[PDB]
């Protein structure tokens, strides 16, 4: 019989967006806490920050610890930073959106592992959270198009977009705690931690054309990091079904020419390319 | 014409009774040639020799050089070792059969690529040799599972029998010169050489069951090697559904019990010997 009903943990668009959905057509501010990531700063910048969006709003701030005792309390993780342990909660009403069409990239770096690991499509789901990483039983999932150059960024904010939809799609069975889900499988199971990456990723030539080109895309997310080949950081990366010969390598002011062993072209376009 | 019409070139049972097919159903003996692998020594073992069969049923064995000005001549590599160039050819009549679903898995070891990369199904693909590493163009595909507890032996022994039928039902055809093809696409191409695989792995347990499981089932080829925990060599790995708990190992006599992050059960059986 709490005042408080729900908790929305995480950051970036998908965290703000949902709070304000909620904010809107579910509850009243004072039925509502938020816990923002640590590195939250309360800055809009190029996400909107929900530690701001709750201080605009007369949302309380509030620690895991302050909500653990809360019975019924619905938990949402929107891209939150801390694993929980189930048994801390009175409640059972635990839920995240994975960047992942799971069972696939479990853990880290979502934008950038189906990408590096040859994927044309990926996906959002929404799951229960039990104490594994990303492991709990799934509620609704989303898959759409990696287009062949989508960068990490391109990707991740496809995550935010589709991310926002699924839960809208899902609240009102999460609120009247009619939802149905089914476990995870077994088999296509698979995991990335950040000993995984290395975000100065050396990249090996001797691939396809389609490898290459995903081993540069899979890094471009500027506000992070961009790849790097001959000294030069890259914006974008472009592949197309034109046969130019194998093993190509050429520099030019604003980009590079590329094959791979399979010899169909990439266009590697450099940062400083006005 | 010259009298030689055919040139099989490689090694193992694929070779061998791709080889016994055309003898008994197309070609005489004059008409065939072989090249065999370079470790070929004429000895039948765990896969019969391409060497043997040829000097028993009176067949010549040749180099490259030899058969590069044989205008018309059938080229066929059944996991032949040596990459050719075609323009060395007058002949454009050059194929291959891959133990791969290209445009997946170019390259080599391709047993152990698909495995480790988590695939649940792989293939067998004729192609048109071009001068790339397994480019050219498709001819014919036939795709089959992966069974969830499949080693990189029972992989590849089950390459070497829908290769060997993927070759019949497309001989008539390419001896006709009636085959068709299609251009290999750029999307989903992926490529291995022998310095990407290390044969000695080192299992990354901060994965998921179905991720450590593939790790070790990959390289289960006992002929060449097995894959080792704690100094004892494992002959199969077992994955099943039921859940144990995150991240277990434990050593017994004769297995481990081993989960990843995601907390299913492998029995990974060490070999008796
Ligand atoms: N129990 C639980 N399950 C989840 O699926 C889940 C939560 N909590 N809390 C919110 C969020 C947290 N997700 C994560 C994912 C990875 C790391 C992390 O630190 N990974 C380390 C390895 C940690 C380890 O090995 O124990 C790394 O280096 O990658 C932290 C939080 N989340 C779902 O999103
Ligand atoms: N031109 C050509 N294309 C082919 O697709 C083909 C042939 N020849 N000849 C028969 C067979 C030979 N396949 C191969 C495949 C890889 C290596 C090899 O030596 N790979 C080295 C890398 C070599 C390099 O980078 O140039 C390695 O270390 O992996 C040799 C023969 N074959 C298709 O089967
Ligand atoms: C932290 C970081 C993230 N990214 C990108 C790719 C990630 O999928 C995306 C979101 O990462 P983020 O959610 O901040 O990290 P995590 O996956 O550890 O929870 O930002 C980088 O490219 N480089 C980085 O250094
Ligand atoms: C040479 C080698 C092969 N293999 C297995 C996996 C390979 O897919 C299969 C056949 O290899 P093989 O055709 O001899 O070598 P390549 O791929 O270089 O042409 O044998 C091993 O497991 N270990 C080895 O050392
Ligand atoms: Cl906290
Ligand atoms: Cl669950
Ligand atoms: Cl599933
Ligand atoms: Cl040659
Ligand atoms: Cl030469
Ligand atoms: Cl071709
Ligand atoms: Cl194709």
């Amino acid at each position: 019989g709490h005042m408080i009903k729900i908790c929305i943990a995480g950051k970036n668009n998908i965290a703000v967006n949902s709070l304000q959905f909620i904010l809107k057509n579910y509850f009243e501010a004072d039925q509502i806490v938020v816990i923002p990531n640590k590195n939250d700063k309360g800055i809009d910048s190029w996400q909107k920050s929900l530690l701001k969006f709750a201080l605009d709003n007369n949302i309380k701030i509030v620690t895991l610890d302050e909500i653990y005792n809360i019975e019924q309390i619905i938990f949402f993780s929107l891209e939150f930073d801390q694993i929980i342990k189930i048994e801390n909660f009175k409640s059972d009403r635990l839920f995240n959106i994975h960047f992942s069409a799971l069972p696939k990239y479990k853990g880290v770096f979502t934008s950038i592992t189906p990408i590096l690991n040859n994927e044309l499509e990926s996906g959002v789901t929404l799951h229960r959270i039990d104490n594994g990483i990303d492991t709990g039983n799934i509620i609704d999932q989303h898959c759409f198009p990696i287009d062949i150059n989508d960068t990490a960024r391109d990707l991740y904010f496809n995550y935010l977009k589709y991310g926002e939809s699924i839960f809208k799609k899902n609240i009102q069975t999460i609120i009247n705690n009619s939802y149905k889900d089914l476990k995870q499988t077994n088999i296509n199971s698979s995991y990335f931690s950040r000993k995984d990456i290395n975000l100065v990723h050396k990249i090996n030539f001797k691939k396809t054309s389609f490898e290459i080109h995903n081993q540069i895309r899979a890094f471009i997310f500027q506000e992070y990091q961009l790849p790097i080949i001959n000294n030069s950081k890259i914006i974008k990366s472009i592949l197309a079904n034109e046969f130019i010969g194998y093993n190509v390598f050429e520099e030019f002011e604003n980009y590079f020419i590329i094959s791979g062993i399979d010899g169909f072209k990439i266009i590697a376009q450099k940062l400083n390319k006005l």
